[PDB]
């Protein structure tokens, strides 16, 4: 059946505003979390957040920012980013049936749902609200507030599953290159950073609270005092191409995506269990005939969730378990972001040959021993890479990339 | 390649709580709109809505509804109908890595997202907000909280795509049966009806506002003095299953899911182009052996949406249209709800074999001539039915159903 590549990727994350910043963070061990006055001023216990650093004022035409909440922002410049680094001509891209888009986020807009409401609810009522509200806050506000301004005629829809969104928007993309009906399908997600939005995990208890003095030892996948994750914001794009129609254009491929698992806990609403995220990694790796080299962890600083992803990890791989990492100790949680956000820092490893450290261990948790969680850079000619992304809800994506 | 059959429908709709009321109203041309205080309250100009019209106090355990918005409990309450008509016994579907779910909402739940933040504002904080709210709020509560305590163990995600949400999930969920992935997947999807989401729509004109004193005549499709949609809440859930796997258990099958077509415009984003319409219509017809006998049209009220439909329906049929109504001139919108709500009226059109009206049509639109609108219930024995979706945003589905 026909294969799928990616060939282009774009990010705007809490580690860096293009691929050069990130890599750089990558190699550094930087952290992306900050101190948040926004999250203290509302009230919550957790005031740090993986914020993007930038200033995104007049980046995007008024006529196309002014449908746009900021998931849909960070989407659409992680998006440009894709489409020159992908060296794809508009000639090429545009108006063109074969070309699709499969972009969500976790939550749509909170910030302009609750801007809405609150409008409404004062003495100017409807007039207060405007014109814009709905496309900013839609669930599939960062395919639609795109679509439109690339001429993108093929698929066009957002896949939401929590923390597992924009690895099913790749998932996808590739199911529509082995089905034949797409050449390229631009793939991603995005994701806004509000209080109004991370109140509603701070008051499910999942946010980290104990470390608000040292914003950058909070987000600690692995470390025995971990506490919860850290919230975060931003976007990503990758470009996920049919393998004939990338050589013929003498695209730059970073990877092949040779597995792609999509499962369900059909088990508790909240917290992982274990055997969904096992058939989820076996499913991404059968008939690949590579060993893994690098897993990017789902891991997001949680007590009950890092120890049962390693769990499932132990049993998937047995006595050759592969070199992880967990990321989000640096960038923290993006959310619906978070996995294209990942599958672009595994691709960065793969490209530059090194794993990125697992930052803040301290003290490694007792159910982590004996594997190979790397926490110092790390130069290594890596062939196979997976992330996991294991969503709320208990809806799990996994990706396998390989060189070509 | 593996071919797709509806063996189960399910669903709770402004015009009737399960299908026998669903059909029963269809045939009689009962509108299902009603004159709103919620909405007039808020400070709406619009007043009308099509609500669902049942008590759901203790339909579903307290363990279960505690996680769910509105669109969650109807998509759920409509599942457990589809898994009745399919008759499936639990240890059929669940605990089964070939059953999956599709189903989303397009806006998740305003509701929830502004109770979460003014709860966050008041003198209980994070206690009031409470630890439910995420699973209401976010994109892909529909999803979450139908696969966990429906034990789902294949695939579990939301797409959102407005107002075709529910098409592009019954789409995906064929392209599932099709990649071998999945023998069973629920699709469809949910909406809650609420004012905090209304008044986004009315704020940018998009509701009917001059028919409040009668609002069984608001929603009046293809009329020359429409203005705008009427919005509706509710839910529907088809069980997409392969076909051996249908026949060889004994299935009742309704139809087999012929054609599929996603496609976007590429261009104004506030309207539909006319061409994605085309294309998405010509993708779904594509190697179909027979002929279109009736279509169910996206038709929302609107005034351009309308007859950029009809135009595109004109482009794609010539002088030989199949038979079209408007259901929701009954029905009202219920956006992500909308496409598996309309495939589930097409399909009762199909097993019953009548078409239903097109209702409220005082004075054709100027611009509707030449095609087949129906305004009268009329018998008639259709062997292939399709289904429009034409989301905001430019996003289009298009489902083809025919018998076997
Ligand atoms: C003017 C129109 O016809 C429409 S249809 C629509 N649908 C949805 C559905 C679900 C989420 C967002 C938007 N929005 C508008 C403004």
């Amino acid at each position: 059946m026909k294969r799928a590549v990616i060939t282009g990727l774009g990010i705007v994350s809490s580690i860096g505003n293009n691929q050069q910043e990130v890599l750089a963070s990558l190699r550094e061990g930087r952290s992306g979390i900050t101190f948040s006055q926004e999250l203290k001023d509302s009230g919550m216990r957790s005031h740090v957040w993986g914020n993007v650093k930038l200033d995104t004022t007049g980046l995007i035409d008024r006529k196309v920012v002014r449908f746009m909440s900021d998931a849909s922002i960070y989407a659409f410049l992680s998006m440009e980013q894709a489409i020159a680094d992908a060296g794809l001509s508009p000639e090429a891209y545009q108006n063109n049936p074969r070309v699709g888009l499969i972009a969500g986020s976790g939550g749509g807009s909170p910030r302009f749902q609750v801007f809405g409401a609150d409008a409404m609810r004062g003495p100017r009522g409807l007039k207060a609200v405007g014109p814009y509200v709905v496309t900013k806050a839609m669930a599939s506000g960062v395919s639609a507030c795109l679509a439109t301004p690339f001429k993108i005629h093929g698929v066009n829809y957002s896949i939401s599953s929590a923390c597992a969104t924009s690895a099913h928007c790749i998932g996808n993309a590739v199911e529509q290159i082995q089905l034949g009906k797409q050449d390229i399908v631009f793939a991603g997600g995005g994701e806004e950073l509000c209080w109004e939005m991370a109140c509603e995990f701070d008051a499910m208890g999942a946010l980290s609270t104990k470390y608000n003095d040292t914003p950058e030892k909070a987000s600690r996948t692995y470390d025995a005092h971990r506490d919860g994750f850290v919230i975060a914001g931003g976007g990503g794009m990758v470009v996920v191409e049919e393998l004939e129609h990338a050589l013929a254009r003498g695209a730059h491929i970073y990877a092949e995506i040779v597995g792609y698992g999509a499962t369900s806990d059909g088990a508790d609403m909240v917290a992982p269990s274990g055997e969904g995220a096992v058939r989820c990694m076996k499913m991404a790796m059968h008939g690949v005939d590579t060993p893994i080299d690098y897993l990017n962890s789902h891991g997001t600083s949680t007590p009950v969730g890092d120890v049962k992803e390693l769990a499932a990890i132990r049993e998937v791989f047995g006595d050759k378990s592969p070199a992880i990492s967990a990321t989000k100790a640096m960038t923290g949680h993006s959310l619906g972001a978070a996995g294209v956000q990942e599958a672009i820092y595994s691709l960065l490893m793969l490209e530059h040959g090194f794993i990125a450290p697992s930052i803040n261990i301290e003290e490694l948790d007792e159910q982590a021993a004996g594997l190979n969680i790397v926490t110092e850079t790390t130069d290594r000619e890596l062939t196979t890479v997976m992330s996991n992304s294991f969503g709320f809800g208990g809806t799990n994506a996994t990706l396998v990339m390989r060189k070509l």
